[PDB]
């Protein structure tokens, strides 16, 4: 198989999902993510998904191929994708900051990427509306141009308005929390519609707007990396712990004031709390998103 055929050099993630090691197959870099036992539904579902649906975008992390292997005491799961040596967004935005054009190209990328799993493409070259689920700074890569491509779709959902049925899958798993909507965390989503998934998406897409713009600099000035909500939730937030901030507390992301002296970072400043409606019908589409990012200068 595949597996065997990959060389692996060098461990560069480490988490409750498993790891993700930079290997080498036939001659070229390939991330191979081992996922944990705790996660093995979602290696699933994303093998699943990767060989049912045509996903391929410039925006979407490249898929090569899912395989087992008899590695250690265990039988590891090895999901194998092109490599980004940058890292995450997480990883990315903690190295470094950013100016207008590479602020806005990282976030228009993600909002190409967003509508594109979004979006239902009809006939033999097309696919399904895909919501992500748990779109978050760690699962969206750096590619060395500058764009983004979205990873790590073990929840995704899928829907066709020909069929109207709406795949879930069985997945134990829920979202970060972190990154979890109001609707999500009280509970009162409908879990029946397909839009109900999308919104959740642009929440957490609001939420990584608002993680990228703190890096982008303006008159010599920058916020340090910050995830989300760090100043009143601990690390590894309880989804109990959200709910209260988020649904009782109705807090969102601060907005430096720093950011209205800058054109582009009250543009997306607008943008991202337009993306924080605790009500989800009135959060913007990634389309329509990604078409404002498109004309903001
Ligand atoms: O599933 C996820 C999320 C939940 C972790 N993914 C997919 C698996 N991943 C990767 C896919 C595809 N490429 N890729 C490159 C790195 C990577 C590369 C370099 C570094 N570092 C280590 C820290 N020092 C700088 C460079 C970190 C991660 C990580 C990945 C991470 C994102």
């Amino acid at each position: 198989t595949v597996a065997r055929d990959i060389t692996l050099l060098e461990c560069v993630g480490k988490g409750r999902y498993g790891e993700v090691w930079r290997g080498s197959w036939q001659g070229e870099n390939v991330a191979v993510k081992i996922f944990s036992s705790r996660d093995e539904k979602s290696w699933f579902r994303e093998t699943e998904l990767y060989n049912t649906v045509m996903l391929r975008h410039e925006n979407i992390l490249g898929f090569i191929a899912s395989d087992m292997t008899s590695r250690h005491s265990s039988t590891q799961l090895w999901l194998i994708t092109h490599y980004h040596e940058m890292g995450s967004l997480y990883d990315y935005l903690q190295l470094t900051t950013l100016d207008t054009v590479s602020c806005l190209r990282i976030v228009l990328s993600i909002a190409s990427g967003l509508a594109h799993l979004h979006i239902e493409i009809f006939g033999t070259q097309g696919k399904p509306a895909i919501a992500h689920r748990d779109l978050k700074s760690k699962n969206i890569l750096v590619k060395k141009n500058g764009q983004c491509c979205i990873a790590d779709l073990g929840l995704a959902v899928m829907h066709s308005q020909s069929t109207n049925q709406l795949d879930v899958g069985n997945n134990p798993r829920v979202g970060t929390k972190r990154y979890m909507a109001p609707e999500v965390l009280d509970e009162t989503i409908q879990v029946d519609c397909f839009d109900s998934y999308k919104r959740v998406d642009i929440w957490a897409f609001g939420l990584v707007l608002w993680e990228v713009a703190r890096r982008m600099v303006s008159n010599g000035i920058v916020e340090d990396y910050k995830p989300p909500f760090y100043d009143v939730v601990p690390n590894d937030p309880s989804f109990e712990d959200m709910r209260k901030v988020v649904c009782v507390d109705q807090q969102r992301p601060n907005i430096p004031n720093r950011w209205f002296s800058d054109p582009t970072l009250t543009s997306l400043a607008k943008l991202m709390k337009e993306c924080w409606y605790q009500n989800p019908s009135a959060r913007l589409t990634a389309l329509r998103i990604k078409k404002t990012l498109t004309k903001i200068d």
